[PDB]
C-alpha cells in the first residue's frame, strides 16, 4: 500500500524516500543550514526527501539541554516548510501534544520505547495524519501487527513502519534482513522504512543502509552521527542500488 | 541498603516481601475481596505482604478498562490500609500524578517504558517516598546505574530494582541469574525484587521454579501479578529463610 | 530415572553429586594432589564425588600444552581409580578412542560440539557405559529429547543431561533456569547435571550464586572445577538437603 | 586478497562466484544431472560456478544415509570434473581424511562445529588446498582471526570464510550484515562467502541473498527449487554486478 505525502509517493515498490535531519532542534538558523543541505543534496539526486527534528528530548540527562520544546519547535517546523515546500517528520510524547503537531507536521512519530502508551497511539491515531511507528528493538517482526491493530481499531491506516535493530544480548543490536519481509507480509504492505543510524548504535552504515534496501523498501531514515560531502556520496550508491533493485519485478 | 516501609524492614538481608495484588482497580469490594485472600496466607505464615493495584495503567487493547482512576483508587488504597494496616505499592504515568499518589501509596512505582523519562523520575524523587523502578528487557543490569544516578540527583535515594527479564531472540524472555549480583554490586546493594510473572510473558510449576532459583541469588523480595499461592509461598519462605540466615561469603 | 555409578545413586531426587577435577591431565603427581583435594572436602562434607579431568586438549594453541594423551591419561585414571576407589569421568572427541576409555572411565562425556556427530554418538553407545551429554549453547532445551533419542536407538538409556549455558549475543552465555525442567519433563527425567564452570564467561561469587539458583530447581549434580570449595559447598549442600525435602508438586 | 581455484578468480573485490550443489552424494547419475543443470544456468549467465557436495556428512538420524562415502566420493569428484571442467569443494571431518580429498577437490571445508579442533586444522592447513572455513553460529565474527591465525601458524595462507548465520534465541539464526565487514577489516580482507540455505533454518532466500552481497563479497553458497535458480542468479548477478563495478568508498 502506498501513502501520499503532499506530492511524495511513499510505497515499498516506489523510490525509495529519505528521511533525514538533525536529532534535536537548537536554533532557527541551525535548522535552516542543515535543511538546505539536505534538500539541495537530495534535489539534484532525485530523491524525495521528509526532514527530520526533535522538539524535544524527555530521555535526556538531568542537566542537559533538551531543546527549544514545543511552542518554538513548531514555529521553526512552519518556515523550513515554507522555505523549501517540503514535508517534515517529528516524535510526539504526550497526547495532549498530538493535535497542535499534526496541524503543522505532515508526519508525526511514536517513539519505540512508547509503543505501548495505549493514550498516545489513539491521540495520534484521531489526528488523521501519516504515522511512523519505530519497531522496539525488544519486539519480533511479526508482533509489529499488534501496534498496527491498534491504530487500525482508533481508525488510522496511513502508517510507517520503521525498523530499527533488534536486540541481541546485552548492549547490542542486530538487524535481522529477513524482518522487513515479515512486516511486510503481516501488516498489509505498509510501506517499511529502515532508521539506519540508531540501529548501529553499539563505512559500517553504508553496508547496513545497502543490505537493506536490497531487501525492498519504501525509504531510509538517517541522522546526521553521519558526515555531510558524505551524505551525497552516501546516496549516490543507496540510489544505485534502490533504482535497481525496484527495476525488477517481484517474486 | 535497608528501606523501612512503615513497620515493614526491605532489604537483600531481611525475610523476603510479597508484593501482590490485582492488575487494575475495579471497585472497593473487588479489591477488599482479593487483598483478604493474600492477607489471609502471608499472616498465615509471617510473610510481610504489598498490596498492590493500578488505578490507570494503558492496556493490550486501546478500549480496555484501564482502572477506576485516581481519585477513586486512592479512596481505595486509603481503606485498604485503614483495612488491613498495610503498606500498598503503585505505579505513576504522568509527573503530575507523583504528588497525591505519594500521600496515600507508601511505595510508588515507575513502570519499565518509562524508565529513562526524566521528567517522570523527578516527579517520582522529588515526593520523597520509596520508589520501584522497573528493568525494562531491552536493558543491562549494568545499565540501571544510569536511572539510579538520576534519582539521587533528584534527591531520592530510597530505591528498589525489580527483575522482569531480558529479551531472548524474538518473543522469549530470559532472567540472567547473574544480574541480580550486577544490580547490587553496582547499585551500592539497594533492595532488589524480582517479579517472577511477567518474566513467564504446567505454568505454575515453572513459577516456581523461576521464583527459587531468583531468591536463591538472595532478594529483598518477590513480584507476584497472578491455598495454590499457600503451598508456592511455603516454598519460597523455606528457601528465603535458609537463605538469609547464613552469612554472606566472606572477604 | 536413577543411575547407579558404582556406590553412587545419582537422579534428580537423590542427594547431589559433585563433578569436579582439573581441566587437563598433566601428571601424575599434580593430579593425586587435586584429585585427594576434593575427596578431603566432599568426604568430609558427605557429598558424593566424581572425579573430572580430560586428557586431551584439542582447541588449543597449536603451539600449547595439549596434555598428557590417552595411553598416559587412562593410566593416571587407573591409578585415582585405585588410590581414592571413586569413579572418574572425561570427555571422548573420536569414535574409536570410545572403547579403550570406557575400560577405565565410568561415565564418558560428548562435548556440547559434539553432538551433532552420531559416529561418536553411536561409538559412545555401543560402550554400555553412562554418557553425559552437554548441551550445545544454541540448543533449546526442549530439543535434547532429539539426542537422548539417539543413543536410545543405539540401545543406551543410561544418560545424563548437562547444561552449560546459552549463546547471548556475542562472546556471553545466559543460564536460563527453565531449561532444566523443560529437560526433565521432556526427556523422561533422566539426570540433569549443572556446569556452573563453563556457564561462565567478585566472580568466585558470581558462582556460587549460579549453583544455588541452579540447585534450586532440583538437579541430580553438579559441575566445579582461603578455602573456596569447602565454603561453596556447604551452601550448596544445605540448599540441595532443602530442596530434596520437598515433595514434588 | 584474491584466492586463484583453478582459472577461476576469487575475491571480495570479483564478480561473485557461485558455490551450489547438493547437500549429500547419493549416486553417480543423479549427481552428474544436478551439476548439469547448474552447469547449464551458470554458463549461460556467465557466472563462475564451483560444485559442492559431501561424500560423509552426519545427519539427523544415526541411521540416515551419511554418503557414498570417501573413496567412491572421490571417484564421482573426479568424474564431475572431467565432464564438467569446473572446480569442486567439499568438507572433511577427520584429520586422515585430508589428505586423499584434497589429491581430487579444489577446494576443502571445515564444517562450523569442528572450527576449532587444531589437529583438523593443521592436518587441512598442511595440504597447501583452498580451505573454506564455515563460521561458528555461537562465535563473533572478530574471532574469526583467531581461527585463520591458527592457519596461518601452519603454513596455509589461501583461505576462504564462510558466513552461515548467528544463534539468535533458541533455534533460530540472524544474519549480522555489519559480520562480513568485520571479518573484513580483521583477517586482511580475504575472500568472504556466503552460505543462505544454512542461514535461513523462498522469497527469503533471495532477500537475505541480495542483502548480503549488497556488502560486497567474493561468493554465494547454496543447495537445492531447482529451476527457479535461473530467474534468481539473474538477480543476484545484478546486484554483484552493480556493487563491484563502483570503487570501496
Amino acid at each position: 500500500m502506498d501513502i501520499k505525502i503532499n506530492d511524495i509517493t511513499l510505497g515499498n515498490n516506489s523510490p525509495f524516500v529519505l528521511f533525514g535531519g538533525i536529532n534535536v532542534l537548537e536554533s532557527l538558523d541551525s535548522t535552516l543550514q542543515t535543511c538546505a543541505h539536505y534538500v539541495e543534496v537530495t534535489r539534484k539526486l532525485g530523491i524525495p526527501y521528509i526532514f527530520k527534528a526533535s522538539f524535544d528530548k524527555p530521555r535526556s540527562s538531568i542537566h542537559s539541554y533538551r531543546g527549544v520544546g514545543l511552542e518554538e519547535g513548531l514555529k521553526i517546523f512552519e518556515k523550513v516548510k515554507a522555505e523549501f515546500g517540503i514535508p517534515v517528520i517529528t516524535d510526539v510524547h504526550e497526547p495532549h501534544q498530538c493535535q497542535p503537531v499534526a496541524e503543522v507536521c505532515d508526519v508525526i512519530q511514536l517513539p519505540a520505547f512508547l509503543a505501548r502508551q495505549t493514550d498516545l497511539v489513539v491521540a495520534m491515531a484521531k489526528t488523521g495524519n501519516v504515522v511512523n511507528i519505530k519497531k522496539p528493538q525488544f519486539l519480533s517482526p511479526s508482533q509489529m501487527k499488534n501496534i498496527v491493530e491498534k491504530f487500525h481499531e482508533a481508525g488510522n491506516g496511513k502508517l510507517i513502519l520503521c525498523e530499527r535493530g533488534s536486540s541481541f544480548g546485552y548492549d547490542n543490536l542486530v538487524v535481522d534482513m529477513l524482518g522487513f519481509g515479515v512486516m511486510k507480509q503481516t501488516c498489509g504492505n505498509l510501506p517499511v522504512i529502515f532508521d539506519v543510524t540508531h540501529s548501529l548504535q553499539t563505512a559500517q552504515a553504508l553496508d547496513l543502509a545497502l543490505a537493506g534496501m536490497a531487501t525492498r523498501l519504501a525509504g531510509l531514515f538517517l541522522e546526521s552521527a553521519l558526515p555531510l560531502h558524505l551524505l551525497e556520496d552516501f546516496l549516490i550508491r543507496i540510489k544505485a542500488l534502490d533504482d535497481l533493485i525496484k527495476s525488477q519485478p517481484i517474486l
